């Protein structure tokens, strides 16, 4: 593969920090070296000395004097080596990517820890998009990506979707405006990428099937575009057995996958990871290097010590317990919607994630009902408008989270929603 | 002031997340509200439960069950409110900025916590720079900013400097190519900003005087450009009672200041802060929102609890102890340079920071001497080339850190240097 045609001139221009050259010759000269090249502050000046963090169904995490000095000090841009190696083994175990042993220039599998999955996505979008570029996605889409894409001046082409996610026939019809050979033509504008959330799409809750993923992949090869697999709900699927990912079928080295620990381990710690072809991951690490420098060393060490103690088994056992909690929350929100919203609204059972996407029946726009009227009654829900490229267009939809509210809180919230819908239905 | 000319079309296009409305309307409706809006995961699912962090010359920091849930959860893009309010009072106490009570559109003082000061600088550079824009700085300059600026396609105009930093007469002469009215002319290209490190410039160690800062400020008003005050060594000045900052004299609302906790509290925690005019800080927060989302909640809570317990007095007492350590390190490196490098090299006493900038006397380029020859002898130092826009140009300079090496380690390193200098002079 040739990755240069996908990236911007600014991304290609990025150079590594001069400290990398010193790090390369660190293991090339003697072992007991004196380093005056560095810019690392003296760790002994830092006021935090030791840390003890208690874990539920796990051994207490302890940072002694030496471990605390490491946790409070600068660390590599791509992430700490022990976290990177554990995550690489996890990706091999779960996805067995065809690119593991490819040459670096051919899209060899590479990983990098990011300050949440949002950072990975943001740096990936900025690395690729020139104004006027064509990108593909299915609307309604995650507001965070629409808000990232909007300032980049790309044309967002909406791909049709249903309860099983993106409709491959719709993607096929959209692509027919070009010929496969246009992808090699510098003056043709074939799509740079397809962006999708394959499990529990935010905000619909819909997931792609294996069959559809294979057809989509086949179209990505034919018209030579990348696939940005934003999969933060991969570890939050309600159905038994995880569906194979785009990364698992990536023979071409065309997939960039974002994984998140936000719903399973911690959202506040800002630790996610990106998996993709080495030349593209390298461009992302270089942009991260001049922005955050690296993700928090302390937070990485907390997560790394937890994952190593748990092992792959302990991690999977924890995700099962988390899925079980969200599955019970999903049943409770579905029972509340059946009770108060039957005949007033329409909804599908979410396949993954923490959201219920609700279509209000006899209202063109739910925005004032949700942003004003519901808030004054003490109930917060998100209007559907936020999940479309054209947010000014009227939306009869709303997104309801089932992550934390109790069944009684859901009962009160849905009773309020029903009351407001009824009020709106009476106004001619 | 009109800030529109200092912001790219992409930066201006940024919109806030839809949850901001849900955060603003939250404080106007009832008190016992039910939220199904936020995409916040259930905190009870997180595996870390409590934390105890020991502090030197301070009370032990403790995160109980409720505080840990907050620390592991999403938090506002600009930072946690208790940290923002403590830092705002610190900025008022230290700098008393003239912009505190200005209307928001006139450059009202605003702050935001960033994932290290590097993130603030990066977002500020990206917010301002269009390809072809002219920017001002004094070389040698921090490699991290040169590496951020390089992909942006701006023309970097070098301003002359000496032991007292930027020479105002040099800035005055450079600016004379334009007329003050050209800053209002869309087709004239007057500099967008002046970037400088006023205390302990990386890599020189030189600091600006009050008199020079006032003259520079006067030129920034005359030609209407911004001042990016990157001041990470503000709390590492060797002289007592700190020089007034550019922020302290910012009557026009033209200063963007970056502060860092990297040398005083922790580099690894990735917590810094930006202070500047509200319309510009707002553009930065919106870019942070689509990238990192927010700085680590856990790390912010650690620092906030430490600062609140210390108070402004406890913080200043800690910085005095840190300065005292670096002052002794500076004396030790100066004594090592006097012993070994007299007649072979030239250096100035650093006014702040942790670096000694050394000019080798009879060599045009020190790169092979430092990257190859010194490394094989077990001594690492940084070649000067990394601190110039044109890094390919020969440099007789080197940067030596005095943050951690012992006096004996400095003696061994400076012996090795003196040996290699003598070797490269006796070569026919
Ligand atoms: C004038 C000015 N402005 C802003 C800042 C950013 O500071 P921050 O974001 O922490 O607040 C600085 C701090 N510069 C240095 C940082 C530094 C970091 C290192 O670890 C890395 C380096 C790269 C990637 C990962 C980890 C090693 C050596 C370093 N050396 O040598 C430095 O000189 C500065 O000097
Ligand atoms: C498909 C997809 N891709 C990637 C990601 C990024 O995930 P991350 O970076 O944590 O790995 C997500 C995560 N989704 C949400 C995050 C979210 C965060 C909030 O707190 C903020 C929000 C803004 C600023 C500061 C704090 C509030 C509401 C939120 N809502 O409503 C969400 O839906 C995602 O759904």
């Amino acid at each position: 593969m040739n990755y240069a045609r996908f990236i911007t001139a600014a991304s290609a221009a990025r150079n590594p920090s001069p400290i990398r050259t010193m790090t390369d010759i660190l293991s090339r000269g003697p072992k007991s070296m004196i380093s005056l090249a560095g810019g690392l502050p003296n760790p002994n000046m830092f006021p935090f000395k030791t840390a003890v963090i208690t874990v539920e169904n796990g051994k207490t995490i302890q940072f002694g004097e030496e471990m605390m000095k490491r946790a409070l000090q600068y660390s590599p841009s791509a992430g700490i080596p022990e976290l990177l190696s554990w995550l690489k083994q996890l990706q091999i175990k779960l996805h067995n990517p065809p690119t593991i042993h490819y040459p670096p220039s051919q899209g060899q599998m590479d990983l990098c820890v990011t300050s949440g999955s949002q950072q990975g996505l943001c740096k990936v979008f900025e690395m690729i998009i020139n104004p006027g570029d064509n990108v593909l996605l299915d609307e309604p889409a995650y507001s965070g990506t629409l808000q990232s894409l909007h300032p980049l001046g790309c044309n967002i082409i909406n791909v049709a979707s249903d309860e099983s996610g993106i409709v491959p026939d719709s993607l096929r019809d959209i692509l027919s405006r070009w010929k496969p050979e246009d992808a090699k033509n510098p003056q043709k504008n074939t799509p740079k990428f397809l962006y999708t959330v394959p499990n529990g799409n935010n905000p619909t809750g819909n997931s792609l099937t294996s069959e559809r993923k294979k057809e989509i992949y086949e179209l990505a090869r034919k018209y030579d575009f990348l696939i940005i697999e934003d999969d933060p709900y991969y570890f939050l699927q309600f159905n038994s057995g995880r569906v194979p990912t785009f990364l698992s079928m990536d023979v071409d080295g065309r997939v960039i996958r974002a994984d998140s620990f936000s719903k399973i381990i911690s959202s506040g710690l800002r630790i996610g990871f990106l998996t993709g072809p080495k030349p593209l991951i390298e461009r992302v690490i270089l942009h991260i290097q001049v922005s955050t420098l690296h993700p928090s060393t302390f937070n990485q060490l907390m997560i790394s010590q937890l994952l190593h103690e748990w092992g792959e088994e302990g991690f999977m056992a924890h995700v099962d317990r988390v899925i079980d909690f969200y599955s019970n929350q999903k049943d409770a929100i579905l029972a509340a919607a059946d009770k108060w919203l039957t005949g007033l609204a329409e909804w599908h059972v979410p396949a993954a994630g923490m959201f219920l996407w609700i279509k209000v029946k006899g209202i063109n726009d739910v925005k004032e009902l949700i942003e004003e009227k519901a808030v004054k009654m003490g109930v917060l829900m998100l209007p559907g408008n936020a999940f479309y490229v054209d947010s000014s267009a009227p939306s009869p939809y709303l997104r309801a989270s089932f992550s934390s509210a109790s069944p009684e809180q859901m009962d009160v919230a849905f009773q309020v929603l029903a009351q407001l819908i009824k009020e709106s239905l009476l106004v001619p």
